[PDB]
């Protein structure tokens, strides 16, 4: 009978059944059509649970989380407006690849457009963003434990990656508990202390080995390394080196930029000259962040474009002939590798030591750029980079060499400066390691809430927030002059101290090199986060990149 | 010849549609796809432009705006999550009736699914959501001008409620020297351009048409029921009400008086629902009720016939009765159906009601939330109104409190979220440009927090007052798991608002007592500034306080 106790054996069977298929963190938010998804969540040991107030910053939580451990994430939130909330992150997971369980609740049918408080159309919010979506029925007996446990299963396993919208009506009573559907629940004997999902389905997509590489290979090819991991980049310079082909490695390939500087060098007739010659280019990864590189990439006409990535669909946005290829980057280098062959590029490397030669002449002005540059002096010794958006991913990109390996985390599908504050936390709790994450000030007052998450860290994270008062990117587009403060840098003459405060978090704003030095030398003492401001001049950045973008057009 | 000039007047040409649709004003967001929309929006001199870093906010900016004006309140955001942020406040708009339209811009189909930074599959995103969607396709100009302002024209004229999707790919370039490619273009529209009038008049109304057999109707007992409405048609029901001699159970969003206040207690009470049980006819004007115990005994009653008189569409009784559901402005329904004077039929509930308010009066001097809920009306802005938040201070409110009548009350009670309560508040008063009183709870000041920096700009004094129990505290009213509360529901976040307050040069104060809290209140109404004030209570005693209430009056 009790309509409470069977609710809480359908959430039940739900919130196991991920158990299955590797879900170790589950965030939350508070509601009340939650509550038999939150208890079903709090009473299993099988996870870490995360809380936030947030919906949107949950969301970025779990982005965070997924990012890191490459785990499916799980996301419980209220029905509501609490649901739309998780569209930006999920917006992200979509293109990048997280793997996020989103379990929204919901009224039931009963209760769907007739002017019920908190009752919305929740089936197919999301559109085409979540990669499975699953609307759950009006929860009863008649329909088995096991077709709930099958759907649950087929969603998870056949997920490549973005994220999976789980819907889940329930009804009131939702608070009582009884043996109601305690039958129903073992009807599915011993899995319940079982190891795997009722239903295994877990094919794997990949592209067959492609047959004609050793051809290829010994053509004049060019290596372009994209997003990427840590490891996968350190496998990727040396496999480029080894072919005797220029590497163009992207901030976020943590390749080791064996031709730092790229976004300045590519700009030189000298170079992109060189690079005419080539005949096979080989992308590992994407997510390109160099204006150069993107426009040296669309306008590139090579006998053939290839791109490799695990995640599907096109990546090239200019349309090469060529070739889409769906693997694992390490798997696809073991199955292509490559032979001692003698570089064939002999300008571009001198180029490129100039290029950097030129940025460090410019490094000892108190700036962004200058900061951007030298950020491999502050790096986490055993940690990891979270890079904001805006001027602050194309900075570091443009003027900074970065290790090879060292790893670097970033939302670069959709490029949000939403939930920035919030994925760097879920980041730096997945893998339990230091922390820098550096955003610009329209970032850290987007998501400025997230300093509550930033309260609780495993290791230290120090957040730099840039602040040039305003969005200035749109100094270094070309935005008309006489509308552009007021509607498009949008400056917030505002500080960050009073912020740090009020979540009991380390300040410091320093002045000069000295005394950032001892901030982080402060920073890093303690598992907590530290706020360090760099207040700089508003287009100091956007100007420098600027001129060192001609000096290099020139040499 | 130059394509990024053809987008300036493809983008102008939407934005100067808007402008025959009553468009005033317009919320826009940084971006640089954007930016022909954006131009466009700030060279066009019929609006008042609003700017927010926060997109969220910034919908819920236009939702607060379009609230107040009862005019279409139009958005432009760039390409990517920004759109998606926008979704809170339009579902809301969904609900509660709001025009938003929703310029956002985007990548030219070449662009989508092909791995390009900042593009993502924009149209349709929204679902059901808006009430129309205009999909609108790549710019050229071999697409007369003339259809894309009929198109907007269909779109902004036939909008009855809710919001508007219109989707604007642009291809690069969005920069360059304004040539004059698509003038002539332009000028097919011809003297239009020096016209206040839509291209396309397509503005049918939707109405129910007299209900003939009110006569019959208006003399039996009746009940009357006030939801959302707007403050004179608070005055106007309750006239009406009065004159029929029916009781009038009035909701805090109702502005109608409460001429039977505390019905959230009073309705608990098994006299009242048998009295009422009386009732052979329902007629509740306007929706979103507050109150548990109102909503209890609506789903429960079973009068012969429940009607509902809004000015939104579909139904709006969650108990589905058997009766009628009635499509008109309010005033206009009141006036087409004329009350007649009868004899009151209600003889227990007028006594229970002085006898519930009594109760909650006796209570009124500790200094807690249930207290600050209850004296209220004691500290409203003159000729200004109320921003009332979500949780308990809406329940409390409703439940404690007697708002006189046509006092305007504003809230975002259609999906209930506390995800836009600020932003919403100063778009709520920048509208009108009237004194006000918002309300909210500290989780809810959390999630809005920096729409702190939208509420430096006031025309005119706005009170914020911050109610900290230390989280959620609803789930303490609520019969939630005692076990797993804290942690999972009531997340107290242990933080003040001082410091937040000192961040967007607020003014700020923490009373201590009543005769601090009015102080306070004084010195806030002599400028045209926000002042927060932060009200610290221990945790419980507002829901408890509520909870035994509730049994007190249960027991009458
Ligand atoms: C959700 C969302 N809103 C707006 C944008 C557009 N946008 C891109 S960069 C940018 C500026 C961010 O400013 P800041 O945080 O100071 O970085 P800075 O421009 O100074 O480098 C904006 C508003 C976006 N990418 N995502
Ligand atoms: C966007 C959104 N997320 C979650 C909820 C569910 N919710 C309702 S009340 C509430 C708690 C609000 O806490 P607070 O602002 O401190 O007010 P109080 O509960 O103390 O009245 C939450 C999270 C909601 N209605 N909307
Ligand atoms: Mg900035
Ligand atoms: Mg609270
Ligand atoms: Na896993
Ligand atoms: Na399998
Ligand atoms: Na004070």
């Amino acid at each position: 009978m009790s309509v409470s106790a069977f609710n809480r054996r359908w959430a039940a069977v739900i919130l196991e059944a991920l158990t299955r298929h590797g879900v170790r963190h589950i965030c939350i938010a508070p509601g009340s059509r939650s509550t038999l998804l939150t208890l079903a969540a709090a009473e299993n040991s099988a996870f870490i649970h995360h809380t936030h107030f947030d919906e949107r910053g949950l969301g970025h939580l779990a982005l965070g989380l997924a990012k890191v451990s490459k785990q499916p994430v799980a996301v419980i939130v209220t029905s509501g407006t609490a649901v739309a909330n998780l569209y930006p992150a999920l917006i992200e997971a979509g293109l990048t690849g997280e793997k996020l369980i989103l379990l929204t609740a919901d009224r039931p049918p009963e209760l769907i457009d007739c002017g019920a408080n908190q009752a919305i159309r929740q089936p197919g919010m999301f559109a085409s963003h979540p990669t499975h979506s699953i609307s759950l029925p009006r929860p009863t007996q008649d329909i088995p434990a096991r077709w709930l446990v099958s759907t649950i299963d087929h969603a998870l396993g056949t997920l490549h990656a973005g994220g999976v919208h789980i819907n889940c009506p329930f009804a009131e009573p939702l608070y009582g508990m009884d043996d109601t559907g305690l039958s129903w629940q073992q009807r599915l004997g011993d899995w319940w202390q079982d190891d795997k999902p009722w239903l295994r389905e877990a094919p794997r997509l990949e592209s067959e080995k492609q047959r004609d590489w050793f051809f290829w290979r010994q053509k004049r090819g060019v290596v372009v390394a994209g997003r990427m991991s840590a490891e996968e980049g350190k496998k990727v310079a040396l496999w480029a080196q080894t072919l005797g082909w220029p590497l163009i490695g992207d901030v976020l390939s943590q390749t080791g930029q064996p031709l730092p500087c790229a976004d300045l060098w590519l700009g030189n007739a000298k170079a992109t000259s060189e690079l005419q010659q080539a005949q096979i280019v080989v992308q590992l990864g994407s997510s390109l962040t160099g204006k150069r590189l993107l426009q040296w990439q669309a306008s590139c006409e090579p006998e053939e474009y290839w791109i490799v990535d695990d995640i599907e669909g096109r990546l090239d946005p200019a349309h090469h002939r060529g070739r889409r290829l769906i693997a694992n980057i390490a798997d696809w280098l073991e199955l292509h590798p490559a032979e001692k062959r003698q570089p064939w590029c002999v300008e571009i490397p001198r180029l490129a030591e100039q290029a950097m030669q030129a940025v460090i002449a410019r490094r000892d002005a108190f700036g962004e750029a200058q900061l951007a540059h030298r950020i491999c002096d502050y790096l986490p010794e055993q940690g990891q980079l979270f890079v904001g958006n805006s001027l602050v991913v194309r900075l570091i990109d443009a003027l900074s060499q970065l290790p090879a390996g060292y790893p670097v985390y970033s939302n670069r599908g959709a490029s949000g400066i939403d939930g920035l504050l919030s994925t760097a936390a879920g980041v730096q709790r997945a893998s339990g390691k230091p922390t820098l994450a550096i955003v610009g000030d329209l970032s850290a007052l987007y998501d400025l809430n997230a300093l509550a998450l930033l309260r609780q860290v495993s290791a230290p994270l120090v957040l730099i927030v840039v602040n040039n008062n305003g969005g200035q990117i749109f100094s270094l587009l070309p935005t008309p002059q006489s509308e552009r403060e007021r509607f498009y840098l949008m400056p917030q003459n505002v500080h960050f101290e009073h912020a740090a405060a009020m979540f009991e978090l380390k300040y410091h704003r320093p002045q000069n090199w000295q005394e950032l030095e001892t901030a982080f030398a402060d920073a890093w003492r303690t598992p907590t986060t530290t706020v360090i401001e760099m207040v700089v001049n508003d287009t100091d950045g956007a100007q420098t990149l600027q001129q060192l973008l001609a000096q290099v057009s020139h040499l």
